[PDB]
């Protein structure tokens, strides 16, 4: 299948990613509290269900939260600022509350139930977002006796992600805390990383790191009414 683009509002950070975040991956947005993850994340569940021409792919999203960071009236607000119909923006964005890690995983299977019954639908999921990845096995999984443990658990998750990514050609977007100014991670990962964080003169500012495809580079947007914009 060919690869989609979803844009995140941001002509600046669309041109940054190649066009957009893209199906058949997994993007990983990273960066300290308050850099605006879940504002993009919230954003792009919005976006996804426009048509190409107005930066979506006429999909539906799901919203894998794990620290109580969704906020319906937040979609309602950016879906009517962009002349969107709130309501029904909201009903195309599905909604689950992972409790746990093993329950994180566990909602894949959900995820991918949902996948499937919509897949030859003029609507099909198009993005999963997990907003985060990575607090519920940082929370359970704690200290050196449990690391080896921590790094299988989240290795096995990404490899379903994967394979949701791949196998129903959806963009996966998925959210870090990460307090490293020189922004970078450490661990190789096969996401594509996008390290945020606050600019002057209340910006953001992102920067696309080790990608294989596209340069690295910085981008600025703004959080509005509508989202994410320049
Ligand atoms: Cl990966």
């Amino acid at each position: 299948a060919t690869i989609g683009r979803i844009s995140t509002g941001s002509k600046s950070l669309d041109k940054l990613l190649g066009g957009g975040i893209e199906t058949q991956a997994i993007t990983e947005v990273f960066g300290e509290f308050g850099s605006g993850k879940t504002q993009l994340a919230h954003t792009l569940a919005v976006m996804v269900q426009l048509p190409p021409e107005e930066g979506g792919l006429n999909g539906k999203a799901m919203y894998i939260d794990t620290e109580n960071t969704f906020r319906p009236e937040r979609l309602r607000e950016i879906a009517q600022n962009r002349g969107l119909d709130p309501d029904e923006v909201l009903d195309n964005v599905a909604y689950a509350r992972a409790f746990n890690s093993n329950h994180q995983m566990q909602l894949l299977y959900q995820a991918s139930d949902m996948m499937v019954e919509s897949l030859n639908t003029d609507r099909p999921y198009k993005l999963l977002i997990v907003d985060s990845l990575t607090s519920h096995f940082r929370s359970e999984y704690i200290g050196r006796g449990a690391l080896a443990e921590r790094q299988q658990k989240l290795a096995r998750f990404l490899r379903m992600l994967h394979r949701l990514a791949n196998e129903f050609d959806i963009a996966v977007f998925v959210t870090n805390q990460v307090q490293a100014n020189g922004g970078h991670i450490l661990a190789h990962s096969a996401t594509l990383r996008v390290y945020l964080r606050k600019g002057k003169g209340g910006k953001r500012i992102a920067r696309l790191i080790d990608a294989p495809h596209l340069p690295e580079g910085e981008a600025v947007f703004s959080i509005t009414e509508k989202g994410i914009e320049d």
